[PDB]
Formats: C-alpha cells, structure tokens, sequence
C-alpha cells in the first residue's frame, strides 16, 4: 500500500512530467501514484518497473 | 570522446552497457565505443543520451 | 535535422562562407547543415556553439 516511485524519480533526476511522459500518461496520474490515490494497473506498473530497470515487487509494496 | 560521464551516470542510474544500448536502440559495442571515445556519437544520438539522463549534452560529453 | 543556423548567420551578418571559413569546414558542408540535409558530428555541433557562444541546444532542434 506504497511506493518508491518519488524517491527514484529523484535518483534517475526525473520531474513528475518527465516520468509521466516516458510513460504515455499524465503527470497527474504519476502524482496520484506517488500519493496513493490511484492504485496502478498491472501495465502501468510494468512500465514503470522495466523502466526503472527493477521488480514490481522493488518497487510497490502490498500487504495480503 | 575518451572524456565523458557515460560510465558514471551509467553507475548512478543501475545501467549496465546493454541495458543503455537498448533505453538508446543502439548496440551494445555502440555503447561501449561511445564510452571509450572510440566513437564519436551523432547529434541526434547525443541528444537521446542527455534527454535519458536529464543532462545538458555538454554535462556528459567534453569536446 | 532543424536548427537555427541560417537565422544565426542573418543576425550576425554571415554568409556560408564566412561561416565555413570561421569554422574550417566547406561551403558545401555549411548549406548541407542548414538545409537539413545533413545531421552534424557531436565535435562539429560543439564547433558551431562555440563559434556563436551558445549552448548545442540553443541551435540545434531533435524530436528525440
């Protein structure tokens, strides 16, 4: 029920607009992501793990 | 050229050579040679490479 | 590719050959770049910005 996704986008020197771009969404969505207020589809969170080069799982963590 | 910071973002940023070569569609020897100053990259290569990084060309290549 | 060479010549008052002449390359080679026709080595886009004291992407425009 979190993620990493602020903390690496500082690491890969990205703003919210970068990152979003690189993935075909809006930078809204990549700000809701990094918020928790909009939990991603499975693609997005695909996107965003090969291109941060990690895991989902590295990534987002969940509880269950 | 020989002096550039490839190597090192690459380190910074958890790329290995290939995993740059296919963020670029370039080849891995490509990379390689860019990094080594064997090869002297296109502009438009030049360009992909600082837009990947968030960089000015001139931050990542010395003339 | 698109760059802004040829606007840079009019408001400092070159012509091709100036241009070439300052920058130890061919005529030919200048009205390739302008034009278009040819995309430039990284060592001879740094040449044109120095030339000009100008940033590499001040002149030069690429779609990525």
């Amino acid at each position: 029920s979190k993620n990493r996704i602020k903390v690496l986008r500082a690491e890969h020197n990205l703003t919210q607009a970068d990152l979003a771009d690189k993935l075909d969404v809006s930078r809204q969505t990549i700000n809701a992501l990094e918020t928790g207020k909009y939990d991603p589809s499975l693609p997005l969170a695909f996107k965003l793990a090969r291109l941060f080069g990690l895991r989902i799982e590295d990534i987002f963590q969940d509880e269950g």
